[PDB]
């Protein structure tokens, strides 16, 4: 009887990020939500909590919990946070590759036409692992990391310039850790190069460097401060912004881990790069004219990913 | 911001509910946020996470942490979730939480006495009374969040059964916490149409309604049971923030909450969950429903519970 | 957009209401928009203006104009405002608008037969019937916008008197156009609480309620009188788009509108304004209220009006 | 009794733009609205229409109409669209200077602490006229034009690159007409220079020039097409976005007509420039490092304004 069905997003992993992405769907009435996890009780508790929030938000989406993959059938988007968060993130490889392969089998069987956003660390490597195991088209698989990294880069710059982060364009590309690459040269204030602001003394080169470093250390700082767990509010919104850009065919520039077949001279691997997300999934991969120095920094990020993928293959 | 400053909301208690209310402020660009807690470290971590979310939401509010009451100065609204959640029965938390609530009251009284205060700390109705007495704030500027959450549950369950958005289900719970809370079955409507008309047309049975009333009472406990640790926070955070927004934007929304009684329902000098209108004047109206003799009997049980807890509160 | 395409809404008629519904789609990023009109030039101008607004709203939907029905192919919803607004009594527009509505029906039947259709063209109830008969579309996929707007007025007036947000005022108008429209005084509630309780507590008098009922009936005419040219469009556009969104997002909202009757209220094979639930299945429920004998008498007057207009419609 | 009062915006001019800005306030629950105009009936009809929309939007703001300035007392923001729209916009000068001076007297008397956004043409000249007559601080007076011009510039670029306009930073500065200056060199896609996209052939220099020209002619095209009146949907949102940035102290980069005391070597005049709008009104005026060629184009815009102000003084 239903002619116009709601979009459906399956959260594979119902931890803090998963439950929070479910909350965002309720607040924005973005889609029905399935909180999936191989955990007893907890996912149902969060589904009841999120479901009950629809009343106060005056929205109507269905939030349910599941532990069997058949329940993710028909999902338009799948967001994966399942996997270990601690035992180096590189060290998570063996344990999470196994989990990601199980998720890939579930998606391949029940919702192979979905757009998939991986969050599981080590991210770039796990995205490749999911892509290989699931068999999905390269434009329908990506990883969330750089949107979150860029959010931090932007917030720090916005604080210094006293301008809303909406008007700060700052992008981080590459992989996780200290090799991530906050592109200082491409930071703009509504398209106006940051270098002009530095020249006017609105920000010093030293402050910029401090911000670049802070962007790299941001996730670890939150981990240290929380004492248990890791960030979830910004990560959840980062992933849902990518999901909405796909669902509503918005065509948003959102840096994320995408499959390369020549871009930046890279082949057969996923790495964080500026991309356009729309109803066709990853519709564009933007290849920046990196300077020689930037390429050298980027190569280190690339090498980190290549090394992990080498180890992944050895499994 | 020399002329127009942003509203400011201090979250006294930076646990799951506090951090999530901060998140809502970021998403809606509702107000600058202060995540306050006696515990140091964790609030600063959540403040960093919530502030970083402003970039993705394309909003601009400030989110900071604090462990000093001086930092809540200038707050337009204060939402208190501080307090023990278990004894080292919510009624038993009285001793421990009354002390914490009194410390919070001292902080608010001194640093932001003109704030609208929403208490969440259990045992709720008793703690609202405790805060009001210790803070000396105007009776219309102090209330407690509970019934909006209880009603959200009542509404969601009814919405699911009738296949209608909860926006269009008006269902209200009044009273205190526990099995004595009172889901008002007679006042449930579908866009103003009495639920009884739907039951008569077979869209729901009286048995199902009774089941829904009972599920409403047990809902919080079910989530506690299922999460395994802690309690609900997504709907509670949105319930409190919806009350805060109604005040900040002078919306004049009907939101049942723990309010000071000066004759309504024959009650005096106490707070209890009742339908109320929240606007820029704080609690602008306390709605007095024409309860049947049977509903009055059930309500009296909540009254008795609160009155007894308050007697102990005084005895401190 | 190879996998997930945006919803699409065709505005058949690009006058003030049509251009404004397009604006709402841009603001909410609800859907791509086609501003259709037999008149060329003006729709393209409004499409440029509405599309340029996407930049400032930071949204991304396509807004284009058209004068060929082929361009409405793929529409999920079609909202029709086309038709004369005055004879070169709305009842008298029948001849002229029936012809236009039939042409629109032919266009929809051929190019987007699976669309959910919201008719706005006067005389409304008769034109909905005309469209349904000419288009052959399923009865649950055709409706008319009028009562949501009439109810918005009823609610705003009540909200002003009680000093409560209209979000919390449930007030409904049913029936047809004109003085016969029926604002249901007995079913007005404040968050499900009967208005009678508020009147009894002195928050409003029966005289004021009667005044509000009359103002609700005269509201459209007052705006026509005051604007000097044309009629209301901001609230009408939002009323129609709210109905469209309920369908697109399968919200299941209670929105009174002109719906096909198959026994409800004892009516058959005709459309008339009634409380209904709009979801992804189109008109999912037609709510049958337990009207008193007096309300039935008033309602019968609307029924008689529609039945008489439909007799003439047939006689064409 | 009310401790937390709603913001209040007075629309001086209740034509299509005024009524539409009132609608936006209702939809966003941004502020109470006063639809002011020295017209009988019409403003009240629009106030009833906009007021009735609050019910469907489930919001609560008060929308009233007025014809006496005392009714704008206490306004936080004042948006002025009053004045003739036709008889060259330069030719409107004599008629609109008189109207703007009357509005300035009303604001100076009843809400001198308001943030004022002028829309009345010829814009840059009328903003100066209002500032001089009202006596308000230079940071509290500005004119809306460039946000609308930039919206067009951005939409056209977004269409060509298949990217949401959210991610297109394109700015127009200067005055109205063909002398407005769409800054082609500062157009970015999330901070990435447009020149890189042109190099990749995603857009040709010819298409860019066509877009620059189209941006200049956009308002006139709508006028031609509508047959009567001029654009109002994008203009209304442009002005309300500036008003909200002030009310919520957002610190948004919004190009608008602002007072210069040295910026770009300009003195004692208002002209469209990139600015940051926050709770302090115009908090920053961004001085771009314009190239010699850009300065030459800008000088023509400046000369147009200077000529009008010369004529304004001669009144």
């Amino acid at each position: 009887g239903t002619v116009s069905r709601r979009k459906k997003i399956a959260m594979i992993g119902s931890g803090m990020i998963g439950g929070t992405m479910g909350y965002l769907c309720v607040l924005r009435e973005l889609a029905d939500v399935v909180l999936f996890d191989v955990v007893t009780g907890m996912p149902e508790g969060k589904a009841l909590d999120d479901s009950q929030a629809t009343s106060i938000a005056d929205t109507n989406v269905s939030v349910t919990s599941a532990n069997q993959y058949e329940k993710i059938a028909g999902s338009d988007v799948v967001i994966i946070t399942a996997g270990l968060t601690k035992v180096s993130r590189n060290d998570l490889l063996p344990f999470n590759a196994k989990i990601i392969r199980e998720v890939a089998q579930g998606v391949k069987k029940y919702c192979p036409l979905a757009f998939v956003i991986v969050v599981t660390n080590p991210l770039d490597c796990m995205v490749k692992c999911f892509h290989e195991a699931s068999g999905l088209p390269k434009n329908m698989v990506c990883g969330m990391a750089n949107v979150l990294d860029s959010a931090r880069f932007r917030r720090f710059i916005a604080d210094q310039l006293e301008i809303s982060p909406r008007d700060i364009q700052a992008t981080v590309i590459g992989t996780h850790g200290d090799h991530m690459l906050p592109l200082a040269r491409y930071v703009t204030v509504n398209g106006f190069p940051l270098r002009e602001f530095i020249k006017k003394g609105k920000m010093t080169e030293a402050k910029l460097a401090e911000i670049v470093e802070r962007t790299k250390k941001a996730g670890g700082e939150i981990v240290r401060l929380l004492g248990q767990g890791s960030a979830y509010y910004a990560p959840a919104l980062s992933a849902i912004t990518m999901a909405q850009a796909f669902l509503k065919d918005e065509k948003r520039v959102l840096p994320c881990s995408v499959y390369c077949q020549g871009e930046y001279g890279l082949h057969d691997m996923f790495i964080g790069l500026p991309a356009v997300i729309g109803g066709g999934g990853i519709e564009q991969v933007i290849e920046l004219e990196l300077t020689h120095e930037e390429q050298e920094c980027f190569r280190k990020s690339v090498d980190d990913v290549v090394e992990l993928n080498k180890s992944l293959a050895a499994l």
